[PDB]
């Protein structure tokens, strides 16, 4: 139940760790002691800076969130820097291992799991009042390559200290991830296809025909409109379809053949959700 603050290592991270001066694109470096691999993690010492890790430090525990190993303060070409020390992450981003199957065959169950892996992490931070709020696909980066790979939600860049609300975009974005893993395409309003036409009914059939109203319906309460009535974390995990995920039928998704049909759009994808969370925020 007691859990140690945060210790910034004041002494050259060099030290510690073969990083051999080619140091904020992110690095792989070794500790020294140990040989093992790490990531880092170079920021502008800033009392910005220092709240984010603060905040980062008080849930690296999560299991479902890229932990940090050392904080270093120190300096580079005499700017003041916070060196962020934290474990690999090799797996690539969520959607992008799942666009490259070769097979293109994604279930309802596999996108159930998901969920609960992010719903998780959420789940931690919320209950130590503390709002993510940039919960977007480039946050969510698997351990290793594998098959059997881990989860992790990262950039705490837009997270703070929550004594209501603030809660409430980070379930909107678990309304939009679950929606884009369900189909391919997010639930926004040439040479490709429309996917929701303007104004439209929220899930078209070509890919949401097989998608159960219990499923519908779980998502059009993340995605309200009105915060006051916006599913929240404690009901988004009691949800059997989360709490249950080896219960939830294989439905065969669009998901894989969609992502990579659409993958032009990608970048506009992420960037009308990111436009679309500072508003939200
Ligand atoms: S920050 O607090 O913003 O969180 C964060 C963390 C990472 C992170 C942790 C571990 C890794 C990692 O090891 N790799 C692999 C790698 C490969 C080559 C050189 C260095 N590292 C990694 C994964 C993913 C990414 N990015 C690239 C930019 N788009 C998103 C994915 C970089 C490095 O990374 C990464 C990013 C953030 Cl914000």
């Amino acid at each position: 139940m007691v859990k140690s603050g945060l210790q910034i290592k004041k002494n050259a991270i060099i030290d510690d760790y073969k990083v051999t001066s080619q140091v904020g694109k992110v690095l792989q470096i070794f500790n020294k002691r140990t040989q093992e691999k790490f990531a880092l993690k170079m920021l502008q010492d800033c009392p910005k800076a220092r709240r984010e890790v603060e905040l980062h430090w008080r849930a690296s525990q999560c299991p479902h969130i890229v932990r940090i190993v050392d904080v270093y303060e120190n300096l580079y070409a005499g700017r003041k820097c916070l060196l962020i020390v934290m474990e690999c992450l090799d797996g690539g981003e969520l959607f992008s291992r799942i666009q490259d199957r070769g097979d293109q065959a994604f279930t309802e169950r596999e996108a159930s799991e998901i969920m609960k892996s992010i719903g998780e992490a959420i789940q931690y931070l919320h209950s130590i009042n503390i709002a993510h709020r940039d919960v977007k696909p480039e946050n969510l980066l698997y351990t290793s390559k594998r098959p059997n790979a881990i989860l992790k939600l990262t950039d705490f860049g837009f997270a703070k200290e929550t004594t209501k609300y603030d809660k409430s975009c980070d379930m909107w974005s678990l309304g939009v991830i679950m929606y884009i893993l369900l189909c391919g395409y997010p639930p926004f309003y040439p040479g490709m296809k429309t996917r929701i036409r303007m104004g439209q009914y929220e899930f078209p059939n070509p890919e949401w025909s097989e998608v159960s109203e219990e499923v519908k319906m779980l998502i059009r309460n993340l995605l309200k409109t009105e915060p006051t009535q916006r599913m929240t974390i404690t009901e988004f995990m009691n949800h059997p379809w989360i709490m249950q995920s080896t219960k939830v039928p294989q439905t065969p998704l669009h998901t894989s053949r969609v992502l990579k049909e659409d993958k032009e759009r990608w970048e506009d994808v992420k960037e009308e959700m990111t436009s679309a969370l500072a508003t939200m925020r």
